[PDB]
């Protein structure tokens, strides 16, 4: 029922796996379109927890942001109806669980889709890279903000700052993974837990999560710290540094960042 | 002088020990009025540092909220005067560190309990669950707040989610407990923190205290968010799978949930 | 050039070394006031990245506060324009990463500093303390909220409430450090960062690092909250104790605090 | 067409009659449902201003909540889905200006949702009343709230703490009212207010409105501070005095309040 | 039953009566603590609702602060304990509306009070002055907030930056005044409005009042913004200016403020 | 001096009198650098009082934004660095009492300017209309959280709805002006006041300011409702219609918008 996705149902749990391998599962607005159907399509009193996953033995679950789709124009990058800030708000509201399954290299907007969601589980052998800086991305607040719930500052700007891959056992111990396993036992581990999830209560499951998210949320500021903000943001994404990045990125070099 | 707790003083510190053990230590009113009673006649200058403890070699630390107490059909069972709001309260404005010294397994209202206190000590052989969503209990904003501070939030999701267990082990690793140790050595190494504490600065630990009470309160929302979470709440407390939940406890089987 | 720090530029990194051995690198004035200018005088576009650090071999990385600069009694001790408060202001709003190297151990007012900084790389015998409880200090409410975003609150209480140092290896642990390394390799493990972090996007970094300093500040009161904390904290620095807490480490005897 | 309401459109503009004199037009549920449709059917873009009133000649423009529908006993009587509670929240997020147009005596919950809309004109003849303490109801926080945007909170406090009508000029002279009109005028006066703000830019105007809307609401407390006054809200509509207003209001005489 | 105010009781309402002429009624610590005995003497539920006066036909109302009891410099002259903070507390907190019935000249922390309170009735007589400039005191951030909720801000900074009285016609038309009557008519129309109060449902009045409070109160802000007015406060209080401003009140003499 | 203001000073009262008459005081860069500087320049200990003003006999005030200089493309009209974003800032910012004077008419971003400011007084002839609703401007949010501070919010809503002039008197009577003369007295009765502010404590006035600004600007919200408020805004000056607005102004004819 769907181009860019696969959903299965057995009994009370869903698996929303990939299809989009060609373009490493970026996320291409048709493919984000597709997600959040699908995820709708199981808001329904008989599914009780999700699972998001890669096709099995995937190199790279998400290369994060398609950069072709990235506005070059004077634009913001990351604008409130953005597909990745739709579909990280939509998994946040979503009234079941949704499991992160990870296998393979996560990237950037992907890395920040899992961290939205409410529980991870990675093979040994997956991989977190955060990259903004790597590309000259003004990350908003709401996108920074949803990076910051399980690692402490430190690690989170050492992840941001370095742009360098973390492995699945650091990721683990700084407190990012709930569960790192063999990749072969990946997937019998993760359907465990989401068919155990699935016999609780669904009207509690809802209300605690909604009430995270609000807490979650509930970091406020004033009109003119949120329009200085915006006004910094704005420098960025009109700089030259900004359209060097995506340049160097559609030409495959480095790109030569200069503070302007 | 109280019927269901034991008070020692070793110099500066207090040792309040459960004596509820007929009933697994479970929050009664009686229980928790109680504990009540002894930590305000334990708020006196040459008093420095409290533990709270089961007595020696106990199964269960606590098992939680009375079940039996727990009202059935449209009353909020955590309500704002409800006993083990009102000792989370306590323990967090007590101008006196408490530290949690755990022998046994923990569960619900115990688990936010110990949270609430300053530090966890566990024995290398105690358990933590979190229950609600086996009960189908709406836990209430203040209190999923009080589980927030430690672990990170995919963490926290998968505490409450799958109601599971977690070891000591676990819980260290985590970030929920401050030390794990043999069961042997659980009273000696507590006492000796507690004395050390005791030699400090107590007005500095107090206003230290309430600074990080007030801190970790602090995130803010606005009535129609928090009235909007009530209504979610109110729906929850009224359902049919809330009367499941402690129907199925109070007569030993498995509750069938329905998600309404 | 600076009478107490030595500045050393490495292509676009700049290694801001503390030259106050002679006072263990205590925070006074006359310090603090060299490295707040050697800052200053970094913002420069060709500078992406720096490094403080203690000289090689140093034992001590910082003392702390200056107890000799601390008022004596009836005057808030950390106000405002306190130099401790100042820099590590301006380490938070500067827009270049500052990474601490640590080696030696870290004391009160510098673990604070510390911690403001952006990423933490400690050498395998550095030790840390967080010493107010010792002397009797109300610490004021920015200063424990820059200590509340690496570990959890259990934590952050038993460091403060103790005071007792940790190791290297147990700050890893808790979310305090980064990076753990032999004190021989730590020169070339924290410049190969660095100097990777120099090549990345300075315009990203800048409003990232704003962002997440936005955010982290973003726990909000009403005024009422915070007057009744500033007037707990002033019945404290009036209070016999912190009096008794200076002259004891003065003078070099244990302290007698009675609770007044 | 609706049972409750008679809807005419002049141009841009909307006028919304009550039909439900018979019953003085109450809030009850089927009248507040009518007047929810109209609204939702009106949200297209050829609707610039939406006016409601009463008919003309009413002597009674709303007698408030139909107390016959106030939830009888340990029931909040003004929780999140009451009618009142939808339609304040409708009119505050409804993207026109919704003019509320007085003709005769306003109660209760009738003068909480006029004062929800965004400009008042009236009669010279018009009276307006807040009538919870009369019948012993713990109206809630955001109801609160939107009564004390226009007049000042010693204002506010002798309405709703006596429950005294005031007149139309005392109205306008305290910021309630936007125009007092002879009631011959007061059709046309309204109109042409309407017709005026229909040729302004309907986006621009959907905007400010909803700037107004979120600036007024960002009033933020903690948890706790809600759940307290949640917890007294509940203790009065479960007091005998809650049960003696609705009663004596019923059977019409006098009651006794004796507080508790 | 007490030195310094006199109570009668009519009914179910309660008038405390000034009695202290001989210092016009400045709020001293023991003037203080009289009229908070009483008010806490009056938490009865026979007492509905409380008037405060000055003795009939007095000049002066209230002086205000009591000059001679702010510190001399280098000290927060409004800290929390201060007799003006607690009795605005109290007024605000407590469960009976209080109602200030003016007569005579109101002057600064008196100005404060009666803002404090619910609603205000001034004889026609009556004027109303703010004045810490006149004297250079840094009034503090809860003491400003409570002259805000009546009259706009444009008011609010004239009244303070000019000092100057204004009329109980102005006070009424600016919205500070409930109602200005002849001051041979004050006392029974006050009365009978006290007395229809008084009919009333206490357990309504109380939680409104409670939520006004806290709706109230929910301006919130970030620990490094309150710590930075409060260094700006002590700044002045440090001040050259402070200490001319009492010196000249001593003197009976103008004074000569220089910015330092 | 400057080429777009005159400055005068009598003791410590300085007077900017605006001497950009060719384009009716519009808020253009040029006028706007300068009056920045004048007023920076007034920055010192030995004045006390500012008065902004339109020359003598002037029929218009200001005419607000400079329409030539709006971003006319698609992007922010009112971005943190915009020319009345900025000058709004200083007026608030600035340690000393800022009086607008007002003779003539008053528009759009210069009624938001004269807002900012401490006091308003105003010839009974002068007039005062705020206009991004004939323009098609989605004006921002601090920008409209400084017009909420003086009148209710049913004023403002009829003011900005309806673009409409109000007079002096009825601006008087809804708590924008603190007081309206004869266009004859306004230089004595302003200069009079000034003078009378001249000669009271500085560094008290300062601080005071400096809280009501901390506190009117103290309605915080979360993160995602600024993003929320800002996409809103940009499909606003993205529209059709606010490129309509645009070029009706400058064709001298009405706009027609259409809701695109
Ligand atoms: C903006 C936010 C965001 O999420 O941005 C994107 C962040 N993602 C990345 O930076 C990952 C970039 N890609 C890579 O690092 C590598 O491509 C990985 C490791 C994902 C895969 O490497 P692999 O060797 O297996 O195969 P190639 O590099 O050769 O790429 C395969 C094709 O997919 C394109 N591709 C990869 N990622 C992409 C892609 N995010 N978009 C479009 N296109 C792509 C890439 O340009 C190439 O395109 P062509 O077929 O035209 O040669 S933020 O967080 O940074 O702020
Ligand atoms: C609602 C909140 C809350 O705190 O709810 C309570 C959460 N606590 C639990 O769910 C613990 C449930 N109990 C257990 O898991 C086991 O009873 C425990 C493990 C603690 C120990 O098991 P053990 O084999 O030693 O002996 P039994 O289960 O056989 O029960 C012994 C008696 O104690 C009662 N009991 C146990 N916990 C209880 C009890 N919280 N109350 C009343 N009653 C009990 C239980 O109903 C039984 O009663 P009878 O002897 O009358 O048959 S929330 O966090 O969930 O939202
Ligand atoms: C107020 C905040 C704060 O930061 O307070 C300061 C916190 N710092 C400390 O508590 C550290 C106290 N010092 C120590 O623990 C030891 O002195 C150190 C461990 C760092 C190393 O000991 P070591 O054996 O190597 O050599 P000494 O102890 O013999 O001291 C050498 C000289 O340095 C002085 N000293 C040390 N720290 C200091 C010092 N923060 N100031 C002035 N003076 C000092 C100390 O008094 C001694 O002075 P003399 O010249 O009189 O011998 S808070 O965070 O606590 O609230
Ligand atoms: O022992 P414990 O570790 O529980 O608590 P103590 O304060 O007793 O720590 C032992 C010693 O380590 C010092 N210490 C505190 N912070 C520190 C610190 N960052 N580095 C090194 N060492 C420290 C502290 O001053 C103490 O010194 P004494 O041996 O003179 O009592
Ligand atoms: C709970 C909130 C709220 O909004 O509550 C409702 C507040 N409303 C009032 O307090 C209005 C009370 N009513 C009046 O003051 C008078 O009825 C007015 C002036 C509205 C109408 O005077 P009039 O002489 O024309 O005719 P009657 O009093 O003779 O009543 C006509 C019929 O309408 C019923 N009625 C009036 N208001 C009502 C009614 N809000 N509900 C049901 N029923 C009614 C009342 O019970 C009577 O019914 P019967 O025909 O059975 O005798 S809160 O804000 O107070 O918290
Ligand atoms: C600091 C805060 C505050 O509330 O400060 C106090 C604000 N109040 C004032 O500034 C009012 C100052 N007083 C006056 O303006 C006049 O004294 C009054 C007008 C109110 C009445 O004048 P009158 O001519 O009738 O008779 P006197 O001036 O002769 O004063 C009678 C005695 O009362 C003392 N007095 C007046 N107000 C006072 C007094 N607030 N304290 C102590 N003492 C006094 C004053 O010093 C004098 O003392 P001796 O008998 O020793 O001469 S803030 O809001 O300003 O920031
Ligand atoms: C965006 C915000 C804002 O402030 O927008 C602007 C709001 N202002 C207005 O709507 C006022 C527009 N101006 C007028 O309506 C008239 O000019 C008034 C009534 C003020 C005066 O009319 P009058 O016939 O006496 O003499 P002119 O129209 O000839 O203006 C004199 C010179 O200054 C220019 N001017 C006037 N207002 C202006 C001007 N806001 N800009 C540029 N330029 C101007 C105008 O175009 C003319 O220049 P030229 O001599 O080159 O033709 S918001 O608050 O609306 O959102
Ligand atoms: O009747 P009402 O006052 O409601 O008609 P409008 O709202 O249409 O505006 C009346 C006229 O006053 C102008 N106006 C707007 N602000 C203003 C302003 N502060 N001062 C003076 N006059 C203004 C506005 O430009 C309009 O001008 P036209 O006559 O050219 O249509």
């Amino acid at each position: 029922a769907y181009q860019y996705v696969n959903v299965v149902t057995i009994n009370k749990v869903a698996v929303i796996e990939f299809n989009y391998g060609r373009k490493l599962n970026a996320l291409s607005k048709v493919f984000i379109d597709d997600l959040m159907q699908a995820l709708s399509d199981l808001n329904r009193p008989e599914i009780r927890c999700i699972i998001l996953r890669a096709p099995s033995g995937s190199k790279v679950f998400s290369a994060g942001h398609d950069i072709h789709e990235l506005p070059s124009g004077g634009r913001d990058p990351l604008s409130y109806d953005d597909p990745l800030r739709q579909i990280t708000r939509m998994i946040q509201k979503f009234p079941k669980p949704i499991i992160s399954m990870v296998e393979g290299s996560v990237w950037g907007g992907a890395f920040e889709m899992i961290m939205s969601s409410d529980l991870i589980i990675a093979a040994s052998t997956s991989t977190f890279s955060m990259t903004p800086v790597n590309l000259g991305v003004p990350y908003n607040l709401v996108g920074i903000h949803n990076l910051t719930r399980d690692a402490g500052f430190h690690i989170v700007k050492e992840l941001i700052f370095t742009a360098s891959p973390i492995t699945a056992q650091r990721a683990l111990a700084v407190g990012i993974l709930n569960h790192v396993v063999e990749v072969e036992e990946l997937e019998d581990f993760t359907l465990q837990m989401a068919h155990h999830i699935s016999e609780k209560a669904p009207l509690a499951i809802a209300v605690i999560k909604e009430e995270l998210r609000v807490l979650g949320e509930a970091h406020t500021m004033n009109s003119d710290e949120f329009e200085r903000i915006q006004g910094m943001r704005r420098a960025v994404y009109d700089s030259e540094d900004y359209q060097e990045g995506m340049n160097a990125f559609l030409e495959k070099r480095k790109p030569n960042f200069v503070g302007h």
